[PDB]
């Protein structure tokens, strides 16, 4: 048996454009991921969250879901132009409302919610001012952060500020496979250093204005490994790819070693300016995993992958639990967080509705029962991992690769909006029941 401690918070996670569809509902303003999606050749088979999995609508059957599994905490996104159709200045009360309904009802329900701000959905108002390229979204952010503050901070006490910034930047900046789409390596780097500027100023926002919750922000995270002796490339990938890109700066107040050999001529010149506001303390550490990576050095960012004979889900990524120990281990001996959650793991498979009507997902089963194992052994190890959040409780829309892929514990039939408790949330269900595995 592996027992948690009393009280891990036992959670699963979704974001706002991938499930809630309705996306110009009640006044709310375009996204960039509305008119990224709506812009063809971005999103494969044309695919947009226009409809998703219309969660807009059937949101209390969503929760019920969470609810009837037990699941003790629920992680889901706030779209911001829902709430600030222009970005800043007018609010709009239906957004509000839309969430206010949703807190409420987690709470009369005892699931504890955890608000990420920002998951990707930009308005498209701000975007035409620069988004993350321009300094002032640190001032629109704050604002942003100040008024969910004002109506949810009563009741929402556990809140992220930013979900995978290095996505954010260098895949919507610099890769243009994600909204806005664009290919500048300067820009990118500007996004970076903004997106820390943004997150900090929300946080300084935060300790004015609900003294008693706790706030933080989350990280993708791969394991990479070297391809041989000879490492370093795999040293780059983790200060990159990883958390110390964001964390370097926020404890220690400057980006990592191998990030600025590679990159200081795309920051700003008078980058380190900011350092001591980016400094501003922060309660706990988010960290998503998914997949390992073969590295080896190779004379684009001198880095290559080297495929594995491994199994790997629907997305191509190599299953490496150990993967998920490493990057616990490793944030807690670089910096020491307070409190760490993993705030998403899980897998796409190709998953089908057998005749018996139900979803046959041991593969998903092994996937996750396999991570919270190693998940048990940092914490044995003293690692302070406070709760963990499986990615998604619904199959929704998976970005540039729209529904073609699958990562809920609940199966949609996008024809209907059924949705069919998959094997894995009916196995999860029983891990969170127990505390823990077998
Ligand atoms: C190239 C395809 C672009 C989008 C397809 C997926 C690639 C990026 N996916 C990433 S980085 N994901 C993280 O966890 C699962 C998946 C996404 O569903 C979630 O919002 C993220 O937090
Ligand atoms: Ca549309």
């Amino acid at each position: 048996v592996k027992k948690f401690p009393e009280g891990f918070l036992w959670g699963v996670a979704t974001a706002s454009y991938q499930i809630e569809g309705s996306p110009l509902a009640d006044g709310a303003g375009m996204s960039i991921w509305h008119t990224f999606s709506h812009t063809p050749g971005n999103v494969k088979n044309g695919d947009t969250g226009d409809v998703a999995c219309d969660h807009y609508n059937r949101w209390k059957e969503d929760i019920e879901i969470i609810e009837k599994l037990g699941v003790k905490a629920y992680r889901f996104s706030i779209s911001w132009p829902r709430i600030l159709p222009e970005g800043t200045g007018r609010v709009n009360q239906k957004g509000l409302d839309f969430y206010n309904r949703i807190i409420d009802t987690l709470l009369e329900k005892g699931i504890t919610p955890f608000v990420t701000i920002y998951h990707w959905d930009l308005p498209f108002a701000l975007q035409l001012k620069g988004g993350w390229a321009n300094r002032e979204i640190a001032d629109w952010f704050a604002e942003y952060s100040r008024v969910l503050f004002e109506n949810f901070g009563d009741r929402v006490k556990n809140w992220i500020t930013l979900n995978e910034p290095w996505v954010v930047a260098i895949v919507g900046h610099l890769y243009g496979v994600h909204a806005p789409g664009m290919r500048d390596i300067y820009v990118a780097f500007r996004a970076v250093h903004n997106l820390l500027r943004a997150h900090a100023r929300a946080v300084k926002v935060f300790r004015e204005t609900v003294k008693d919750g706790k706030i933080g922000i989350v990280f993708n995270n791969g394991y990479f490994e070297p391809a041989s002796e000879k490492i370093r490339a795999v040293r780059f990938m983790h200060q990159f790819n990883n958390y110390p890109l964001f964390l370097n700066p926020i404890y220690r107040g400057d980006y990592p070693e191998l990030v600025l050999e590679f990159a200081r001529e795309y920051l700003p010149e008078n980058y380190k300016d900011d350092m001591s506001e980016i400094q501003e303390k922060i309660d706990f550490v988010g960290l998503n995993y998914y997949s390992g990576h073969l590295v080896k050095f190779d004379p684009p960012a001198k880095v290559s992958f080297v495929e594995r004979d491994l199994p790997k889900t629907a997305m191509g990524w190599e299953i490496v639990p150990e993967g998920i120990y490493w990057i616990l281990k490793k944030v807690k001996e670089e910096y020491n967080p307070p409190e760490v959650y993993i705030t998403e793991n899980g897998a796409a498979f190709d998953d089908v509705v057998s005749e018996d009507g139900r979803v046959h997902d041991q593969n998903r089963i092994d996937y996750l029962k396999a991570h919270i194992g190693q998940a048990w052994k940092a914490i044995q190890e003293g690692v302070p991992l406070k709760g963990y959040f499986v990615w998604s409780l619904l199959d929704n829309f998976e970005w540039a690769e729209g529904y073609s892929k699958r990562f809920g514990i609940v199966y949609v039939d996008y024809s209907t909006q059924k949705r069919i408790v998959k094997d894995s949330g009916y196995w999860y269900s029983n891990v969170v029941k127990n505390n823990g595995l077998e």
